[PDB]
């Protein structure tokens, strides 16, 4: 096994982690990122791009810049879930053998047709070489994280990426389970109850634990695959879109580039807003030379969000129902995610669970990497 490592295959972003010295270390990749986007393209030029270099590129290759392929790995053309999902996604999918295939343009007017392991795969083999870097030798096992609801095929599928990335796939665990792992909840004495609620970019995920003797097992599991961290910045850039035309008189929608500066300082802006209660947004030469300048406050970001955050609330009631468990039944509860940081998420979790204090201490975003590593740790 060697230094078996743990990984978090997101949708959006993953991160990888490692066990040494009685504690986790996540590490960073070359660009200084402790997470890297789940994203792969390729240039004009012959050159294959995995992570933030993908991610940074999008704007100036918006049709084959593959990303979201979790949602694709391990189902079929028929599934309900594709045929919905590829209606979202800008670059072209296709049936294959009654499967989804991703068709992408390599260079030169050359296309070229991946699986969804293919494309995980690729991001698994950046995260290998971040992991083997750091350590300073060859990495050939891990621990691999996925959503509770994937089924056998799924998680096959994922095993499968792994082993095109000269990864061992020692285990798969579910991200909730990893999460209750990180902190440290498998240490607690008898039975207990645990609401785990995760708000990525893109997804919403939410699921009901049991633990019993150190061992948990996921009850029922909802919330909303299409919900996220991004939804709350399109309307942000709704908001100011709007501002900007009725100011000026200037329509900036057609103006891809423009655009693209906004959701930069947009992004900045409401990371900004978990620990402040405003934030300038500033950009020179924004559009035909003319210069933004606008201010977003906690409570505006809040107003134009507010339907979506509350939204959150109505699964987490309905796996109580599915669990056959009141409120007051909950022992634990995790926040994972990057949106778990905005307030308004945790005071609407701590209001419906009647002032119950969430779980704090761990770096939402990389919780799951976390429980992961321990995992590693422990098959190391």
């Amino acid at each position: 096994s060697g230094t078996v490592v743990g990984i978090d295959l997101g949708t959006t972003y993953s991160c990888v982690g490692v066990f040494k010295n009685g504690r986790v270390e996540i590490i960073a990749n070359d660009q200084g990122n402790r997470i890297t986007p789940s994203y792969v393209a390729f240039t004009p030029e012959g050159e294959r791009l995995i992570g933030d270099a993908a991610k940074n590129q999008l704007t100036s290759n918006p049709e084959n810049t593959v990303f979201d392929a979790k949602r694709l790995i391990g189902r079929t053309w028929n599934d309900p879930s594709v045929q919905q999902d590829i209606k979202f996604l800008p670059f072209k999918v296709v049936e294959k053998k009654t499967k989804p295939y991703i068709q992408v343009d390599i260079g030169g007017g050359q296309t070229k047709t991946f699986a969804p392991e293919e494309i995980s795969a690729m991001v698994l083999t950046k995260m290998k070489e971040t992991a083997e870097a750091y350590l300073g030798k060859k990495v050939t096992h891990a621990v691999v994280t996925v959503p509770a609801y994937f089924n056998d095929a799924q998680r096959q599928a994922t095993k499968d990426a792994g082993t095109i990335a000269g990864l061992n796939v020692m285990r798969i665990i579910n991200e909730p389970t990893a999460a209750a792992i990180a902190y440290g909840l498998d240490k607690r004495e008898g039975e207990k109850n645990i609401l785990v609620f995760d708000l990525g970019g893109g997804t919403f995920d939410v699921s009901l634990l049991t633990i019993d003797n150190g061992v948990f097992e996921v009850v029922a599991t909802n919330g909303d695959t299409h919900l996220g961290g991004e939804d709350f910045d399109q309307r942000v850039m709704e908001h100011f879109i709007k501002l900007y035309k009725k100011k000026t008189g200037k329509d900036v929608r057609k103006d891809n580039r423009a655009v693209q500066k906004l959701r930069r300082e947009v992004e900045k802006a409401k990371r900004a807003l978990s620990s402040q209660h405003q934030a300038r947004i500033e950009i020179e030469s924004f559009f035909e030379g003319e210069d933004f300048s606008e201010t977003l406050t906690r409570a505006k970001f809040e107003e134009l969000n507010m339907d979506l955050f509350r939204s959150t609330m109505k699964p987490v009631q309905k796996v109580l129902e599915d669990s056959d468990l009141k409120k007051s039944d909950i022992d634990e509860i995790v926040l994972v995610g990057g949106s778990t940081r905005i307030p308004k998420i945790q005071q609407l979790v701590k209001e419906f669970f009647n002032g119950k204090e969430p779980s704090r201490g761990i770096n939402p975003d990389e919780a799951v990497a976390y429980g992961a590593a321990v995992q590693a740790g422990v098959l190391s």
